């Protein structure tokens, strides 16, 4: 893809990170063939003695006591000496990976996660807007995390980013409201955390544990990590979470019908392990909150589709109420424009436009349709930045920064336009994003920026986007012209 940033095969790294063991097993006897470099951590044994046993030899005998649930189920819980892990088991490059991880120490974790369940699914939750919702799901993950600061981040058109809610504890510095690059989540990581929507780093400090052999023979490259509990990431991003000054971190898919809408992101000022069952816990959280999200959004929807329809009906009572049908529209000039949220409409039925409301001059809008006559858009055009595709109204963003035009006949250029002036926006972008990175010279290194401070810049020249029910009702106003 675009950037070197897109390259790096963040799945084949090899590494694992230290509070946890891989395993993986190869064919009917079960034949250790990929094990961590700290293996002895749980087994008691130099791990690389080990490549080559059948699992009932190279296992403690308290994991292979727990192997019927481990291989039914995927995931036990077992106590080893070291003390209890939760043993988790997928596949990948057609080895069985064994992972262990510290386990869920407290037993009433579920019992908290139920009760901050009950404050994202309650009677009539996000009712006081969906920003509060968004801090709802900040408030249950820090609580049922513990991580200092959580925040709520929103993808873009562009796919860079910005924080839309944070929950921290006293004292912390934030980043509510900033800007982020795209390259920040560059689009191999966007990928994987589409398909894995959970993803712990405990320690930004540690080093990463190397698997051994540092291939899987069969391929002559690393095992797949994708599915991977323990794996070690990027380390262009374990120096971004060092120069954020982050010492742990923990990040959960917002998946909204499909897309990578979202993440809800945590950070801890020191290392700090979530076990396997309380990032589960966590996961229902963002689950319930893209549920949430989506119940709201579609019922806005359908609250503004009323209000489109009932604007129609509207202005069919005062049309035949009297009056040619430009003497009406005149009269109704408010209800018009509130069809599709503009500022001025100009109507060409027949003759020299109809100015209504906020327009440009009568000839700009007659050179407008001439172009709009040329181009290829079946019925309706629109865009929020006509100055990007139509020069002439390029500096005219204070009346003409968006439209949406309709057709009123086949070849002729009959049209209905709306317009919609510019909305600057004012935005904090969280370090300079002309220096996105800090590449050595010769470009084959790469380290993130080093300052992440408000860097501010007014966006200019852009409308606020067409909505749907905009769309609609255009179109269904058609039929009157
Ligand atoms: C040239 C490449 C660069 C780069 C690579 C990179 N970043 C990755 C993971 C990642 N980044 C973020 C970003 C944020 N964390 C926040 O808190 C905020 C806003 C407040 C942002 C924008 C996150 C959340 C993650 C996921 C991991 C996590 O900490 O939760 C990855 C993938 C890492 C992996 O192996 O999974 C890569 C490759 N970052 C850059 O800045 C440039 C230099």
């Amino acid at each position: 893809d675009l950037s070197q940033c897109d390259r790096e095969p963040i799945h084949l790294l090899g590494g694992i990170q230290s509070h946890g063991v891989l395993l993986a097993f190869r064919g009917p006897d079960r034949l250790l063939e990929v094990v961590s470099a700290n293996a002895q951590a749980l087994l008691g044994r130099p791990p690389e003695t080990l490549l080559g046993q059948p699992v009932g030899r190279v296992l403690p005998a308290e994991v292979l006591a727990q192997w019927e649930p481990l291989v039914a189920r995927g995931s036990v819980r077992v106590v080893l000496p070291a003390g209890a892990y939760r043993a988790l088991l997928h596949e990948s490059d057609g080895l069985t990976v064994l992972e262990l991880e510290p386990a869920e120490l407290q037993p009433g974790m579920e019992e908290t996660a139920l009760e901050v369940v009950r404050r994202l699914v309650s009677p009539l939750a996000g009712v006081k807007g969906t920003q509060a919702l968004l801090q709802t799901a900040a408030d249950t993950v820090r609580a049922l995390t513990g991580f200092d600061r959580v925040m709520v981040y929103r993808f873009d058109a562009d796919w860079h980013g910005e924080v839309l809610a944070e929950s921290k504890r006293g004292g912390m510095d934030g980043f509510l409201g900033m800007h982020f690059p795209a390259t920040d989540i560059p689009v191999q990581a966007r990928a994987l955390y589409t398909r894995n929507p959970l993803r712990l780093i405990a320690d930004a400090r540690a080093r990463p544990v190397p698997l051994l052999p540092p291939v899987v023979p069969a391929l002559g490259r690393p095992l797949d990590l994708s599915n991977s509990a323990l794996r070690s990431v990027s380390p262009v991003h374990l120096e971004y979470l060092r120069n954020m000054g982050v010492g742990a971190s923990f990040s959960l898919s917002l998946l909204k019908e499909g897309v990578l809408w979202g993440l809800i992101a945590c950070h801890h000022l020191e290392p700090l392990h979530i076990s396997h069952e309380r990032r589960r816990a966590c996961e229902v959280l963002t689950q319930l909150l893209a549920l949430q999200l989506s119940a709201e959004e579609r019922a806005a929807e359908a609250s503004e589709d009323a209000h489109r329809a009932a604007l129609l009906g509207q202005l069919a009572t005062a049309m035949g109420e009297g009056g040619t049908l430009e003497e009406v529209l005149e009269k109704e000039s408010e209800r018009v424009l509130a069809l599709t949220g503009a500022a001025g409409v100009a109507l060409l039925l027949g003759e020299e436009p109809l100015l209504v409301g906020c327009t440009p001059a009568q000839d700009e809008v007659e050179a407008l349709v001439a172009w709009l006559a040329t181009q290829p858009f079946q019925t309706s055009f629109h865009t929020d930045r006509l100055g990007t595709v139509y020069p002439p109204l390029a500096a005219r963003a204070d009346v003409a920064a968006g439209i949406l035009a309709v057709r009123l006949a086949p070849a002729a250029a009959r049209f209905a336009i709306w317009f919609r002036p510019e909305v600057a926006r004012t935005i904090s972008w969280a370090g300079n994003p002309r220096k996105p990175a800090e590449p050595e010279p010769g470009h084959q290194r790469l380290h993130p920026r080093g300052s992440f401070q408000a860097w501010e810049e007014t966006v200019r020249d852009t409308s606020l986007p067409w909505k749907r029910a905009d769309l609609g009702a255009a179109e269904g106003f058609r039929g009157a012209l």
